[PDB]
């Protein structure tokens, strides 16, 4: 077991996939949580410049979902065959993109292209989940991968800000629960700390 | 297998699955769509957007996730499970950075502001970035190419057209461009190619 060391936001953000993961496979590290204010001079520090980065043994990665690949390599969590790897990578990726729309770090602009994206983008691309699900329990075989993890995460901020987002669709609704229903993310869930996003 | 690779006629986000085709030399329909049947595939599609990648039948989606499934167990993969992580790390701070342009903007004049706030004030921090994280090695990650190089090489090409002086400081950047560049199967696509702009 290595020593690893997390460092991001008090926030779920993007590190939150990696957490899941970390809770999961029962992996023990350093949860670092950075205060807004000590940003600056962290950030020039960092290869890339952003967060999160997970340190293992003294070497520095980044970029959440290369990290997140990384350590569900030859786990339970991968998905079977090469093939299912092709479909946990694209979902993800899906959610990713859309996440990565809003414009997070803007403040006027900010609150029209939220409301764009939720009024527009977001009913579309539940329709398309909902209906690239269809039938079965997770979103990639028949059995949980980091996809399911990441649509849990992705759609808990969403929801925030889209009360109503999944109204219509009880079967993403049904994945959520089925992802908080495993004992290490509900024991994770109740114990991390309490933030917006 | 069958493929059937369907994009806009253009190198675009499909351009990096067709440098990995032609790599490993493996037979593909190259699909390219006009804009105006666009509302007729869009339906069709799984998330309604491309590059989609058609197998015996069954269709994937996302560039990189199938640029990443294709590489598997080949040369241009990382070496180990790390290396594996620097190239998806690369290829995603990467696309991250293309992803920030509005490309489908049809404002002109929103567009060219966001392409110039973003040409000039951003990009030269990431060209520095990826200069150091570079060194003195001959490629990006680890002893040999990757898919990594082909997409920093695909990458700069589209926003050397907009900002010819983006590697003027950045001499080594632009020497791992002229590398992928004549690997002989990539040379030879670069040749075969419909010449689009983007
Ligand atoms: C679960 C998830 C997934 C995401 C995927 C892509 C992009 C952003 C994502 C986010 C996300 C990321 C960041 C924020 C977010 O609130 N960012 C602002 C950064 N703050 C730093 C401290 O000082 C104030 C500004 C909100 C949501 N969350
Ligand atoms: C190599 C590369 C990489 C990219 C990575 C992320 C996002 C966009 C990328 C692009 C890219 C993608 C799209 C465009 C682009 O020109 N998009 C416009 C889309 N259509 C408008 C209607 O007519 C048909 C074209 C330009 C560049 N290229
Ligand atoms: N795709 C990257 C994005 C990293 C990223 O842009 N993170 C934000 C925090 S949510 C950041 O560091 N931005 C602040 C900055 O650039 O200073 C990832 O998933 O790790
Ligand atoms: N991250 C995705 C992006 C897919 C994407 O947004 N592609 C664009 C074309 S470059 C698209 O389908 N947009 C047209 C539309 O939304 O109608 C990928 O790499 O495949
Ligand atoms: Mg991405």
């Amino acid at each position: 077991a290595p020593n690893y060391k997390l460092t991001y936001f008090n926030m779920r953000g993007r590190a939150e996939i990696i957490r899941y993961i970390f809770a999961y496979l029962d992996i023990q590290y350093e949860d670092h949580r950075i205060e807004q204010a000590d940003w600056p001079e962290i950030k020039s520090t960092l290869p890339f410049g952003k967060i999160p980065i997970l340190e293992v043994d003294g070497l520095t990665l980044h970029q959440s979902l290369a990290i997140a690949r990384y350590l569900t390599k030859n786990t339970d969590l991968a998905g079977n065959t090469e093939m299912e790897q092709c479909h946990v990578d694209a979902i993800v990726d899906t959610l990713d993109d859309f996440m990565s729309c809003f414009p997070w770090a803007e403040q006027d602009v900010k609150e029209q292209m939220f409301n764009e994206l939720l009024t527009y983008n977001a009913p579309h691309l539940m329709q398309d989940l909902d209906t690239y699900l269809g039938g079965r329990e997770w979103l990639i075989g028949n059995s949980v991968t980091w996809a399911d993890f990441y649509w849990e995460i992705c759609s808990t901020t969403l929801l925030v800000f889209k009360p109503d987002l999944l109204d219509n669709h009880p079967r993403l609704v049904t994945l959520r629960k089925k992802v908080q229903a495993i004992p290490a993310v509900a024991n994770w869930i109740k114990r991390r700390p309490q933030t917006k996003l």
